[PDB]
């Protein structure tokens, strides 16, 4: 059928009302990341937060289809930046690959976070803005997670 | 002083070779090394290709002033004769200067092969690329073309 690739980039910017060390721990700590990112529950979740390390989040939807997120960290600067690449498969079908940059900056009060994703959608997978929308929601969950551990 | 600059570039070429041959120039370690790793007055230090999803490629070369240019890639998706997707990092010494997601797509044309190379890159911490990666990639893809030409079978 359609073997094809569609590329796009999106950027999300948030001011977080938490100190950067706490914000970063929400990304680097397996229990924390599983909570705000993966539970909103996975069949498999693992996080090895090191350059070269991997993250997995495998979850089945209500009708049995396995959604498999696999990431590999490329660059981690403590309390400053996280760069990783990830792929999403549904069943055995790869639907996308992305390079993600998350940058953190101290402000006189909170933390500014800029999330940039450079993604390719594969073989006619119909994104139609859903990845951006889902990431906005995911980042809303990170914010609630930070608020509730205050 | 930490920072990140994002960009995407696309190179499209029409290659005067059949797609099977074009794809083997990417999939075959000895072939890839010839057009990707063989330049020039620099010191080749390491080349390796493990061409499969999850596999890695390394190309480490020292420039004439002794700076190690270290290319490390990891394949994400490979569709035989059709598409290669990989992510890579470039380090100079131990300093990471960039990370990229590359998509290479191959299409059969009435005559030859259409190749579309798309790179989504982030340049790190003020590394001043200023279009140099695009220009270097254009030159590298020119070397692929010469490789293919010289591998051609006679009439």
């Amino acid at each position: 059928t359609t073997r094809s690739a569609e590329h796009t980039t999106f950027v999300i910017e948030r001011r977080l009302t938490a100190p950067v060390a706490r914000v970063f721990r929400a990304w680097s700590t397996p229990e924390s990341k599983r909570q705000w990112f993966a539970c909103h529950v996975p069949l498999e979740y693992a996080l090895d937060f090191r350059p070269g390390g991997t993250e997995r989040n495998y979850t089945a939807d209500t009708d049995g289809l396995l959604h498999a997120y696999d990431a590999r960290y490329i660059d981690i600067v403590p309390d400053t930046r996280i760069i990783y690449a990830y792929e999403m498969k549904l069943g055995q079908t790869r639907i996308s690959a992305s390079l993600v940059t998350v940058a953190f900056d101290v402000e006189p009060s909170g933390t500014r976070m800029v999330f940039t994703e450079q993604v390719v959608f594969l073989d006619g997978y119909g994104d139609n803005g859903a990845r951006l929308q889902g990431t906005e929601i995911g980042l809303d969950n990170l914010e609630l997670f930070l608020v509730r551990e205050t």
